């Protein structure tokens, strides 16, 4: 590694670059950490349940920690994220009596975690994903159903950026979403944003996650998606890239290792997708890997419980894998 080209200084004037962590992941990759990424994404513990766990109840302890690394190494935070259909506590939606509460005690709840949340971490973390994946990924509805849009109704969305802007205006504010270069759910998001943004609504970004396959989406999707995402006027981070080796039909468990084909297609994927950011330098801000290693990896149980995936730039050992010299030599 002496002599290996750091990520964060090879696109310094490109993008951020950075890494999804948890307290356990910084000290088992720390160094790596150190060397690439200018940028740090609590990978859950900065989502609801590991902060608001019960009402009233505060645990900021392991999203302290991470900000505490990120900023003792001069990293810049992204906080991942406020209103998601997932990983939050039933109380939230419930009343005393276990029924579903009403439009405007949801809004408070909402209203004090948001400005709670948002007032620890000001000056420390300088985005949000406000909405996390609130468009349908199938179907021909707009948005996919939840607790929040069920009892609140579909302006939930425009309540929780206002909320958010309010806790910390100097903040940039992102709907983050998946699956956001196949065309159909690309459109929804685009109309969505749209919608807002022609309300006043105080939404400054859109996270394109990137849980991206060695095929899809093809290269000419994910040109089309930045270019109609930038066409709005707002900011682009990919926030949660990674590479699997395995399509989404794909449900074997019994690989044991990536073939030298996935090897050398993922590492041609890897600099093609750079290649293509880096040509929107001017509209991408941000580039996050969901992770940093092949040692820790959500894919590892994601869709398929119990196998191994090899997602990123560098292998279980904390070595550059192909895919490294290709992503940084664009
Ligand atoms: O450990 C897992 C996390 O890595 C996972 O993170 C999510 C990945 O999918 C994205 O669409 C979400 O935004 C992101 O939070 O969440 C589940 C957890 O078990
Ligand atoms: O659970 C979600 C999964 O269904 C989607 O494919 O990727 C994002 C995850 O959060
Ligand atoms: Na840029």
């Amino acid at each position: 590694n002496s002599s290996l080209p750091s990520l964060r200084d090879v696109f310094a004037n490109d993008f951020r670059i950075g890494a999804a962590v948890n307290p356990v992941t910084i000290e088992m990759q720390k160094q790596l950490l150190i060397d690439h990424v200018n940028s740090i994404t609590a990978e859950n513990h900065m989502k609801f349940e590991h902060l608001q766990p019960e009402e009233g109840k505060f645990t900021f302890q392991e999203a302290d920690r991470i900000v505490d690394f990120a900023c003792s190494h001069r990293m810049a935070v992204r906080g991942h994220t406020l209103v998601w259909h997932n990983q939050t506590p039933d109380w939230v939606f419930q009343d005393g009596q276990g029924h579903f509460v009403s439009r405007d005690v949801l809004l408070e709840r909402m209203k004090c975690h948001i400005s709670t949340v948002v007032r620890r971490y000001k000056g420390k973390i300088y985005c949000w994903d406000v909405i996390n994946e609130a468009v349908a990924d199938e179907g021909n509805e707009l948005l996919r159903p939840s607790k929040w849009r069920q009892i609140i109704g579909d302006d939930f969305m425009e309540q929780a950026f206002l909320y958010a802007y309010e806790a910390d205006p100097d903040a940039l504010l992102f709907y983050n979403d998946y699956n956001e270069c196949f065309p159909e759910k690309r459109e929804k998001i685009f109309a969505l944003v749209k919608s807002l943004r022609d309300k006043g609504i105080p939404i400054h970004g859109i996270g394109m996650q990137a849980h991206w396959s060695l095929t899809r989406p093809s290269l000419d999707e994910i040109r089309a998606a930045i270019e109609r995402y930038a066409s709005l006027g707002v900011v682009l981070h990919i926030t949660e890239l990674d590479v699997s080796m395995f399509e989404f039909h794909d449900r074997r468990t019994d690989l044991a290792a990536p073939t030298s084909e996935m090897i050398e297609r993922q590492a041609e994927r890897y600099g093609q997708i750079f290649a293509l950011f880096k040509e929107y330098r001017d509209v991408i801000q941000s580039v996050t890997f969901w992770g940093i290693a092949d040692d820790h990896t959500w894919l590892d149980n994601f869709p398929v419980h119990g196998r191994k995936n090899w997602p990123l730039l560098f292998d279980e050992q904390h070595k550059p894998k192909p895919a490294f010299w290709r992503a940084v030599s664009v």
